[PDB]
């Protein structure tokens, strides 16, 4: 009965946090980032499959890591127990300022856009709506996750079911248009491609960037029923599902659209629909909005638990490690994440904020893998229920080196401002965190007063 974040995330709610968070407005809108560089369908599908394989290697690394550690945080519990503190600190701080607020605000804006879109198919949706609809979405998901976490897993479940239904719809349309005929785009000179170290590297980067989120279940891993089984099994059931969904929906696309109008189109699914569904060409913008809703709910669960864990370790203020008394949901962490996402709804060029945290994000996943190897070396006696091999940590450490080098020479000043964000986090750690609580002024008294006032949100 004691205040503890009860588990209540089954295997199904495990597969829905990963699949949900993963397939979101990635293959729905301009997924041709792997087609611009691999200028052919055959090479495009080969690079989809290869990026999927390498994301599977990363997800198996994280299954082993999350069954080894059994602490939520998913990049912050694996840097904190392998390395120490400071690096974990600037992983919560990068996720606190730039990574999680921006990603949630962008998913909210992209949900608003494609909710409104069937009304404004050619005209661009206004900036007044498509930001107020985004704030309504963020606030609704924060409230749904703040009331009952079973509600939050339910929302995630429903909208992941919607995602998979819509993508099965487009995949079925593609297979139909392939069986009846219409196989000109496919299997005929399929690979008049652009084999080149630059182009192949950038297409692999775009694919491996498109399967992100495989580490979403690891954020909520103190709340899984028997994590030892349900975390690796849910990851290993989610990753082939999402890889298959990706390569099949791209097959469909290529079968219907063409190399020309599949580029130079804003949201290629909303092009595919216009070519096939006809009068029901609004279903696909509706499904992009639903998939963005599922992805936003998963981002909110994961970010709320990242900040909760971060404050439980002493990094974020105590007020953020607090459960609700009767509902058992991290109310102050969720309010904080919602505050941050809504603040980042006021920014105009947020899709420009993407790239800083892009480099930093893959850096931190890499540092977590490096920490897994550090633990394999230093403590080869910790109970690891699922210990696969070293081959997967090694290959995905290499793939992380690649995914970190690509945005460091392509656009370097942005990644430098990302490192600047982490450096800006540094002073709080070297001046507030590392203080042993008995050197701070009556700022402590203010902090405790505020923490009590916010304790008056659980009662
Ligand atoms: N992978 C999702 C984004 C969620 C990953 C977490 N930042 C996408 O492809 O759009």
């Amino acid at each position: 009965e004691q205040v503890k974040l009860k588990k209540e995330i089954s295997l199904l709610n495990g597969v829905c946090l990963i699949v949900g968070n993963m397939i979101g407005s990635g293959i729905f809108v301009s997924p041709k980032g792997v087609l611009i560089y691999s200028a052919s369908f055959g090479l495009s599908l080969v690079i989809w499959a290869v990026g999927g394989l390498f994301s599977v290697f990363g997800a198996l690394c994280y299954a082993e890591l999350g069954t080894t550690i059994k602490k939520s945080g998913a990049s912050y519990a694996y840097i904190l127990e392998a390395f120490g503190g400071f690096l974990a600190f600037i992983r919560l701080w990068t996720s606190l300022l730039i990574i999680e607020p921006t990603s949630q605000a962008i998913i909210a804006i992209t949900f608003a856009n494609y909710m409104v879109q069937p009304l404004f198919p050619s005209c661009f949706a206004p900036y007044a709506a498509s930001r107020l609809l985004a704030a309504a979405c963020i606030c609704l998901l924060t409230f749904i996750n703040c009331a009952y976490v079973k509600w939050g897993t339910l929302v995630q479940d429903i909208f992941t079911y919607a995602k998979v239904l819509a993508l099965i719809a487009v995949i079925v349309a593609g297979i139909v248009r392939l069986g009846q005929g219409a196989s000109t785009h496919f299997e005929n000179s399929f690979e008049g491609s652009s084999f080149a170290v630059g182009d192949i590297a950038l297409a692999l980067y775009s694919a491996l960037f498109s399967y992100s989120g495989w580490d979403t279940l690891n954020y909520v891993t103190e709340e899984i029923k028997n994590p030892e089984r349900n975390l690796p099994l849910s990851i290993g059931i989610s990753m082939p599902i999402v890889t298959i969904i990706y390569i099949l929906t791209n097959v469909a696309y290529y079968t219907v659209l063409d190399m020309r109008d599949i580029l130079a189109s804003d949201a290629v699914a909303v092009t595919f629909a216009d070519q096939i569904f006809g009068i029901f060409n609004w279903i696909i913008p509706l499904s992009v909005a639903l998939s963005c809703f599922g992805g936003l709910n998963a981002s909110i669960v994961a970010a709320s638990r990242l900040f909760f864990v971060g404050s439980r370790e002493g990094h974020l203020p105590d007020a953020i490690c607090m459960i609700h008394v009767e509902r058992f949901t991290p109310v102050p962490s969720l309010l904080f994440n919602g505050i941050m996402a809504l603040i980042y709804l006021c920014v105009e060029d947020i899709f420009q904020l993407i790239n800083y945290y892009s480099f930093s994000y893959w850096f931190f996943v890499g540092l977590s893998i490096v920490g897994q190897l550090y633990l394999r070396w230093k403590e080869p006696d910790r109970p690891r229920p699922l210990k696969l091999s070293v081959f997967f940590p090694i290959v995905f450490c290499l793939c992380t080196i690649f995914l970190v080098a690509v945005p460091l020479y392509s656009d370097t000043i942005n990644s430098l401002i990302g490192i600047a964000i982490a450096l800006s986090g540094l002073p709080f750690y070297f001046l507030i965190i590392r203080v042993p609580e008995h050197k701070r002024p009556l700022y402590l008294r203010r902090i405790v007063g505020s923490a009590t006032r916010y304790l008056q949100v659980l009662c």
